[PDB]
């Protein structure tokens, strides 16, 4: 219904301003573009699915989120892939783990104060019935 497509218009809205919010903060400069597989060349043999939040917008404009549940799957990919590619001791990796967990935990807050518990359980009804 048109009722439906303005309920998915009004998921994008809200999935594009979160997603700004947390790609202008210093801290998570590391994860606002791909891994590049020149100076990385290693990366895409260990990491299998790459994630990053130039990527997330792009999918946000092709409609592949439904629900804030399936867009915090891909933010929550982007922190996994940092802990599993970075798990030294050294300073450069617990640094770059340290980002990687405040990028997530600062996601889910912005969500718990910001989404509506029933917006969500109407997505998550619509997505059902396809
Ligand atoms: O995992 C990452 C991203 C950082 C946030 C996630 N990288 C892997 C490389 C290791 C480290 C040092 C450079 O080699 C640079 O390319 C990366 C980027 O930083």
């Amino acid at each position: 219904s048109m009722q439906e497509e303005d309920t998915f218009r009004e998921l994008r809205i809200f999935l594009r301003n979160v997603t700004h919010r947390l790609a202008i903060d210093k801290r998570f400069r590391v994860f606002t573009k791909p891994v590049d597989p020149d100076e990385v060349p290693d990366y895409r043999t260990v990491i299998k699915e790459p994630m990053d939040l130039s990527s997330v917008i792009s999918k946000i404009d092709l409609h592949k989120y439904l629900t804030v549940k399936d867009y915090l799957r891909d933010i929550d990919l982007i922190c996994s892939n940092a802990l599993e590619y970075n798990p030294d001791r050294d300073p450069g990796d617990r640094l770059i783990r340290h980002r990687a967990c405040a990028l997530r935990d600062t996601a889910y807050a912005i969500i718990k104060e910001e989404l509506d518990e029933d917006f969500e359980q109407l997505c998550e009804e619509i997505q059902e019935s396809r």
